[PDB]
């Protein structure tokens, strides 16, 4: 099936999901100086007090930490969302190399990597039904640069070696997103999609404009992690990010 190689990457996408060829597709390029100030977004409100993480798997396309989404246990409200957006789940996008991992960019510049925090809009009752509506995510994200550690971030880089291959998974509890956040939560923010098959155009995006700083050693660790299954020929988890789309008829709001 799909996934980052070269015969079946984003450039093979739109064979199976049409709408990879959509109006409103992510990741895109955000260009600082075209981004529209709107004094009326409101500041984000991040609620994360009471989350209650489970578990953390390897599905073959990144490493996924889930979370108890059955209660609004942490959500995510206000700026430019309408409602109350419930976490489900975070994972990150990477590189082979520093200089190259997320999927969106500023002003053409690629980090290291991307982390995107999922939720769901409440209104529509569960995460299946939120993804085939138009406001269904609100996906934040967080841009990963190579320098110091971040503390909060070694909790999962530690439990990489348990989730190696493809369909393992572990054990994570009590892992507080809070520790993944940069100080600034000034943001931009644009209608797209999932960066992954389905592609689905039900997410609003808001992507923070401070950068966390990881280690080199913290990334390094992503590195290791493997596409396949075990028992399979080994295919390092590296470079699973999606190129910047075609923006189209969309405007970038910033916040600040
Ligand atoms: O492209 B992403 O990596 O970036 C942001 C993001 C990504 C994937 C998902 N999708 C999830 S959690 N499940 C899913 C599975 C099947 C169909 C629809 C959704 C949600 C958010
Ligand atoms: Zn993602």
């Amino acid at each position: 099936h799909w996934g980052y190689g070269k015969h079946n990457g984003p450039e093979h996408w739109h064979k199976d999901f049409p709408i990879a060829k959509g109006e409103r597709q992510s990741p895109v390029d955000i260009d600082t100086h075209t981004a529209k100030y709107d004094p009326s977004l409101k500041p984000l409100s991040v609620s994360y007090d009471q989350a209650t993480s489970l578990r953390i798997l390897n599905n073959g396309h990144a490493f996924n930490v889930e979370f108890d989404d059955s209660q609004d246990k942490a959500v995510l409200k206000g700026g430019p969302l309408d409602g109350t957006y419930r976490l489900i789940q975070f994972h990150f996008h990477w590189g082979s190399l520093d200089g190259q991992g997320s999927e969106h960019t500023v002003d053409k510049k690629k980090y290291a990597a991307e982390l995107h925090l999922v939720h769901w809009n409440t209104k529509y009752g569960d995460f299946g039904k939120a993804v085939q509506q138009p406001d269904g995510l609100a996906v934040l994200g967080i841009f990963l640069k190579v320098g110091s550690a971040k503390p909060g971030l070694q909790k999962v880089v530690d439990v990489l070696d348990s989730i190696k291959t493809k369909g393992k998974s572990a054990d994570f509890t009590n892992f507080d997103p809070r520790g993944l956040l940069p100080e600034s939560l000034d943001y931009w923010t644009y209608p797209g999609s999932l960066t992954t098959p389905p592609l689905l155009e039900c997410v609003t995006w808001i992507v923070l404009k401070e950068p966390i700083s990881v280690s080199s050693e913290q990334v390094l660790k992503f590195r290791k992690l493997n596409f396949n299954g075990e028992g399979e020929p080994e295919e390092l988890m590296v470079d699973n990010w999606r190129p910047a789309q075609p923006l189209k008829n969309r405007q970038i709001k910033a916040s600040f």
